[PDB]
């Protein structure tokens, strides 16, 4: 607004437009998101306001929430790059395993924190994982989904990415659990390793069938209750499950084991962020510094 000097259009998020801005006073450089219409539900205001208290080293800090003139502004801590850009930049050589492991470990710490406070992300993707020169990675937009909701796109003709959506969401379950975040992070872990999205669906059904083609069509044995889900259809093709060794090569067995637990179909069997932190995959975790060209 008037207390900030737009420094650049960081982009156009799923809620609204985002700008890099400098606080004319404090001199602080922040990310300002303009939230998309009229009146603005007070329920959301209280919700969003509660998130200002959700502070952790691996969670992008929500500095302020400003409600004015039918517009809602969220002021966030600023980070220079997102994981999607970093992955693209590292596409030729790949992100080194030690850095992939460091990032996964930090993201799990961030999820464990949010989940312990009953806060879900619901829409994790590389674009909302932010990184800095110190080797830190942080989760952005935690709790906004709950505080609000979801239309058809973002806010103005922009295709919602379904690549990281958990199967229970695709099958129409109305109640999401912390498990949806573990699923998304598993998909991201695989993408960092292979340098290709794991399940790049272009429609809700293509997304679901890409998952089924790789992990096998779920049934009552591996996922009790799945055949009673809202959008489950007995007519779904029945695909056999593939071997992880073929899914994320050349990841080692510690990595494949952890990924398999993050991608279990039954949300209740899916590993928690807390439990994942204890997985043998992290026995030799360290905190490397990435090569960032800003
Ligand atoms: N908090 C942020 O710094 C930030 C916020 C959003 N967003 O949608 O609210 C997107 C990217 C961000 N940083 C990474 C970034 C990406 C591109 C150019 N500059 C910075």
């Amino acid at each position: 607004m008037e207390n900030f000097q737009k420094v650049e259009k960081i982009g156009e998020g799923t809620y609204g437009v985002v700008y890099k801005a400098r606080n004319k006073l404090t001199g602080e450089v922040v990310a300002l998101k303009k939230i998309r219409t009229e009146g603005v539900p007070s329920t959301a205001i209280r919700e969003i306001s509660l998130l200002k208290e959700l502070n952790h080293p691996n969670i992008v800090k929500l500095l302020d929430v400003i409600h004015t003139e039918n517009k809602l502004y969220l002021v966030f801590e600023f980070l220079h790059q997102d994981l999607k850009k970093f992955m693209d930049a590292s596409a030729l050589t790949g992100i080194p395993l030690p850095l992939i492991k460091s990032y996964l470990f930090q993201l799990l710490q961030g999820l464990a924190f949010c989940h312990s406070h009953r806060v879900l992300h619901r829409d994790l993707k590389p674009q909302n994982l932010l990184i800095n020169t110190e080797g830190a990675i942080k989760l952005a937009d935690f709790g906004l989904a709950r505080a609000f909701g979801v239309p058809v796109r973002t806010y103005t003709h922009e295709v919602v990415t379904l690549w990281y959506r958990a199967p229970e969401i695709l099958l129409g379950c109305k109640y999401y659990s912390t498990a949806v975040d573990i699923w998304s992070l598993g998909c991201i872990f695989a993408e960092m390793v292979t340098r290709r999205a794991l399940f790049p669906g272009d429609s809700e059904i293509d997304q679901l069938f890409r998952i089924f083609r790789t992990l096998g069509t779920p049934d009552e044995v591996v996922w009790p209750g799945v055949t009673s889900m809202p959008d489950y259809k007995p007519s779904f093709p029945k695909w056999a499950r593939q071997d992880f060794s073929k899914v994320v090569p050349p990841l080692d067995e510690d990595g494949r084991s952890l990924l398999s637990q993050m991608l279990h179909y039954d949300p209740n069997k899916r590993i928690s962020a807390k439990a994942a932190l204890a997985h043998p995959f992290f026995q030799d975790v360290t905190k490397p510094v990435p090569h960032l060209r800003l």
